[PDB]
């Protein structure tokens, strides 16, 4: 079965979404969901010795300006395996242009890890952690010759609006 | 393809069963099989710094008193990845009540690891290892406020009888 | 969805194939894709404290003399997870007889790791690394009492010809 096409975007959209993880925190391999088969695929190995600072994946049944599902970053203490579904609370959004495409990314925490119970907005995240995520996306494709721009961070309300936008984009793209 | 519904309980029931592993030994993340989609889901992160002492999963095409497939614990030297099928020999059964529900769990060894060839019954397991498993289930929900009660251990025959019961409970629930 | 039957052998066969990895480098557990159900299965735990020296898997929609899809070994710096697709460039082939069956294995590198951009043929691989792979296959079944023979290595052209053979064997076996 196809997790991208057959799983709803979330159980309580947009307050709680499903994050389908592709890349566990700590990986240098850039795994992606193969949208046609539903299997994991190695898109590439990052060209620099950088690792994903968050569990990285997609919101099911979303689409975005770069021709892929909406990107979601989940803060997990123990990383999950690829293709794991996490119930995630959006708390903010990273504003990124990637190679000329809008490619903003939801920042979210797991609903079912009580460690994060008081993380509800972008102001709850350590500043250095936001900077480390932004810096990763600012530099990780430098050796690929691709231009990226990190514009800053939006709050949970802006993230939730963008989730609704991406959900609608999927419905327009796939009928 | 849903392995819970579409895979038989075992190749030589109840002497050899299939264990579909959800949680590798050493995990604090409580992964589960999503019984509808067949994907792995993060049910929760354990509230305490405890780790699963066994590879933990389900027997396909079983059902149990707590509204879930029959739980199986497989002793693996190297943990397997989530959603791996193991041919497993039941050697005993942990007698547990969980939140008022019977929730006994098969203890089994992999047929195809020769290290365990002489493990055939509950008396073959080091006492401290049985105690460590029981203690995990005695305390792992304490910060969730959910009562568990470990009554003791049954032998391989009692485990095999319970497997047959759980197989019949699935046919009744889903037949 | 059965990856063995429903994934194509590659995007540019035989220059680039898909490797569907079953066993990450470093594993002692011998994971296998079940050919009928598409689920990952533990076939066995290796009887000796050896680990797979390569990411190990199959080329989809192939068939081979041992009654199984064609085995492929991918050199990955960071191992992948079981059931991951890798776009792989064949660079050589290990000539192995296993329990009386021809069971040669493609050696390949990931197209999308620039570390391997200049690895194009068997002469690009450190000799000690080829020896370590051959030695693994020479001894990993010794405690199972199963005879293997490692005859040597073939080059990228021979590997590609054998991939084409295995693709045609699949079509013949499965009526495609
Ligand atoms: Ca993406
Ligand atoms: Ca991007
Ligand atoms: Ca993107
Ligand atoms: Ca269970
Ligand atoms: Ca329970
Ligand atoms: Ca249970
Ligand atoms: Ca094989
Ligand atoms: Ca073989
Ligand atoms: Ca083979
Ligand atoms: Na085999």
């Amino acid at each position: 079965m196809n997790p991208f096409h057959e799983l709803e975007p979330g159980p309580e959209v947009p307050e709680v979404v499903y994050a389908l993880i592709e890349i566990p925190k700590g990986s240098r391999n850039k795994y992606e969901l193969d949208k046609k088969t539903g299997l994991l695929k190695l898109d590439r190995v990052l060209y620099s010795p950088f690792f994903y600072p968050v569990d990285y994946g997609i919101i099911p049944q979303t689409w975005y300006d770069d021709g892929d599902p909406f990107d979601i970053m989940v803060i997990m203490r123990e990383p999950v395996y690829p293709l794991t579904i996490i119930e995630a609370r959006p708390i903010g959004i990273m504003k990124m242009e990637d190679s000329g495409d809008k490619d903003w990314k939801v920042l979210a925490v797991p609903v079912e890890d009580p460690y994060f119970n008081d993380w509800k907005d972008i102001s709850d995240v350590p500043k250095a952690f936001l900077d480390e995520i932004a810096h990763f996306f600012q530099r990780y494709k430098e050796l690929q010759g691709k231009t990226t721009k990190i514009e800053g961070w939006g709050n949970a309300e802006e993230a939730k609006r963008e989730i609704l936008r991406a959900i609608e984009m999927y419905k327009e793209k796939f009928g």
